[PDB]
């Protein structure tokens, strides 16, 4: 028993972390096979950050201007290209530590582990979710650019995120491993609106099941609801509208606890309308939405 | 900016995780050099768990009865011994992935990362603290025994914890890497009292500094206090008595923010006496005590 904000073991990803220096700028890169992926803003300076013409800036850069360093060794850049907001530097050596990998673009509400890096060296690992407004509430400092978000399926690493920037609101924006930004964000130092951040209702419900599984049952009530009645309440409280897919995905948790999804929705409805009254659930005084039903199942079953 | 419950990168520890099977029992072991460390209760069955005479049980076991498996390969046990509540199985091969390491016994209030394992395979990593009552509020299922807690100092892994059991209260108890239990716990399936769990005051203050550093300043007030006045309030609210050592350890955080430690103590005093009033600090509705001042400095400076 016990429920924690667990992250995937980072070893497979640590073996992919390299330093990428272009001119006076240094950030993290991901070395998989003979390619190093990093944010394209490595070619920028702090002057041309207001309005960068990346095609123009990149034209003034050659293979030898990209200094890729893995631990202590220097990699030889034999090719370079821009793919959306990422640079792909082809190196003469394939990473001997390259795990089995996939580049996948995750959906909002989905969770992933982040390995925060500085100068190509890992420093921390934490779990987080792709917020419904496509931002991540991470922990990143100047130098963390190129740090990746990933998931692990036995031995296969699914890279889903690459960190690029911190918005003036303190939250973080970045791309999938093909250079496509999650959200409406552009890699420009300009005023960007993150948008309304709503609560991942299917995740709050999954975490409510995790609480029942681990003993915290106080919030459980004698009531029930319907998808439309529950949704009227979710809209007022800025909660993601719950669909029949969400109900189905909660099926295995509903089976483990014997609590119907709509009964759990009524318990949640009462927690939104009445608050916690000073009580906690899984050691938290607020409703947690950064655990997917897959995370709750995996953590409460012990998948390695 | 941004503040998260970060764990150390687990790669160095993943390379030490092995499976240890003794009879019908299977748990995790830590392979460093030619020794595998694991909880001694691997030699027990579910019958002799009420009152095990480990010296007697161990006498009936030989080197060949311990099946140590690293990934896919089977290690050859050429020696075995009991050191307090741990078994040290000497194997014929030194772990080629053994990092630079130390076995240190941490103090309550100190934090460490846990790599949760099942059948010698890592499944998750999370950060946690040694509670003042010597228990850990972890996330462990049947099979996680032998999972370790550690800290990393550049390239040196300080092993501080080995998981042994879950108490009937749902919290976890385990040993340092010399087999010595943290707390009054014995490796017996009997009613054990965890004790009163208090709040790590120096950690709540460090996290309050982290909040000011990251922008959340609402809790900051126009008042000040003294160590003795603050402590009267800490005692009523079951908070660890704050000493002059704690004040000194908060020195660098107090310097970064320009907020005197006793001024922050007055802000904390008001948060205890008046509650949060529905507000949050660093995205949390309760006072967080699982970040030491070293963690706040490391996370807000970017140490790799
Ligand atoms: O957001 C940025 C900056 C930026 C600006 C424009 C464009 Cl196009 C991309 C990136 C500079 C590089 C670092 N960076 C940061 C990324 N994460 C955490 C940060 C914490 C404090 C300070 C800067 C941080
Ligand atoms: O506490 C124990 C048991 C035990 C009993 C007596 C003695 Cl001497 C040691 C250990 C059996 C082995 C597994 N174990 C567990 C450890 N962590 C999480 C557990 C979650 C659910 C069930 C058991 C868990």
């Amino acid at each position: 028993s016990g429920f924690r904000k667990m992250a995937f073991p980072s070893g497979k990803v640590e073996g992919c972390m390299v330093q990428v220096t272009c001119g006076t700028t240094t950030l993290n890169g991901l070395w998989l096979d003979d390619v190093v992926y990093c944010p394209r803003h490595v070619i920028c300076t702090s002057e041309d950050m207001l309005n960068p013409n990346y095609e123009d800036l990149l034209i003034r850069k050659s293979n030898h201007n990209f200094l890729v360093q893995a631990g202590n060794v220097q990699l030889r850049v034999i090719g370079h290209s821009m793919q959306n907001c990422v640079l792909k530097l082809k190196v003469d050596t394939a990473n001997p530590k390259t795990p089995k990998y996939k580049f996948v673009r995750i959906q909002p509400g989905q969770t992933f582990s982040v390995l925060a890096c500085y100068n190509g060296s890992p420093s921390g690992v934490y779990q987080c979710a792709m917020r419904p407004n496509f931002t991540i509430k991470g922990s990143f400092l100047n130098g963390s650019c190129g740090s990746v978000g990933f998931n692990i399926d036995y031995d296969c690493v699914s890279f889903c995120y690459m960190h690029h920037m911190e918005l003036p609101t303190g939250v973080h924006a970045g791309t999938d491993l093909e250079g496509n930004f999650y959200g409406p964000f552009v890699d420009r130092q300009t005023a960007q609106a993150a948008g309304t951040d709503t609560t991942i209702t299917v995740n709050v419900l999954a975490w409510l099941y995790a609480a029942v599984i681990n003993g915290d049952r106080w919030f459980l009530n004698r009531f029930t609801t319907t998808l439309n009645d529950f949704n009227l309440v979710a809209m007022k409280y800025n909660y993601e509208p719950l669909t029949q897919d969400h109900v189905d995905i909660l099926g295995p948790l509903s089976a483990q606890t014997g609590i119907a999804v709509l009964d759990m929705c009524a318990s949640l409805k009462e927690l939104l309308q009445n608050g916690m009254n000073g009580r906690t659930i899984l050691g938290s005084a607020l409703l947690e939405d950064e655990f997917t039903p897959f995370d709750v199942v995996r953590q409460c079953s012990g998948v390695t």
